């Protein structure tokens, strides 16, 4: 064990749900106001998670697509992002999900579903109403506020745990 763990997570989910925010928060601590759309970014963190010293590589994607299912085909763990006000990036998880089994081509992804902006007023999607879509998919739910940091951290470690399970 002198080779360090190297994880490759995607941020996916439909335009203007904070994919972007999520991350930026994550590296830098920042939470970015602007709405500045994404074509493809990358990012990387060196973290603890349970324990182990490993170094998370990040690809943020857009909210046409050889390109896309090829960067997407280097995932090893994705998190699928909606946001709790927007009930169409709920609705777009189901196809978020196919277009990941459909390019890794199995069954059994490593996967989080991401509600994020919770510190927003009226929310069109109801907690539970996410608990079972994520139980319904065998996966884990995180809420999530890239503006309050809350569930940040934990959607990316939490990420890292499924990969981990999957890995065995
Ligand atoms: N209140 C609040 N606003 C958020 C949160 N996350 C993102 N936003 C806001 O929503 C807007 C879009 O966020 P951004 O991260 O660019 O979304 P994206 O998913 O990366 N968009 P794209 O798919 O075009 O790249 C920004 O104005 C940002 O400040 C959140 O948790 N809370
Ligand atoms: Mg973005």
């Amino acid at each position: 064990g002198s080779h360090m763990t190297e994880y490759k997570l995607v941020v996916v989910g439909a335009d203007g749900v904070g994919k972007s925010a999520l991350t930026i928060q994550l590296i830098q601590n920042h939470f970015v106001d602007e709405y500045d759309p994404t074509i493809e970014d990358s990012y990387r963190k060196q973290v603890v998670i349970d324990g182990e010293t490993c170094l998370l590589d990040i690809l943020d994607t857009a909210g046409y697509s050889a390109m896309r299912d090829q960067y997407m085909r280097t995932g090893e763990g994705f998190l699928c992002v909606f946001a709790i006000n927007n009930t169409k990036s709920f609705e777009d998880i189901h196809h978020y999900r196919e277009q990941i089994k459909r390019v890794k081509d199995s069954e059994d992804v490593p996967m989080v579903l991401v509600g994020n902006k919770c510190d927003l007023p009226s929310r069109t999607v109801d907690t539970k109403q996410a608990q079972d879509l994520a139980r319904s998919y065998g996966i884990p739910f995180i809420e999530t506020s890239a503006k309050t940091r809350q569930g940040v951290d934990d959607a990316f470690y939490t990420l890292v745990r499924e990969i981990r399970k999957h890995k065995e």
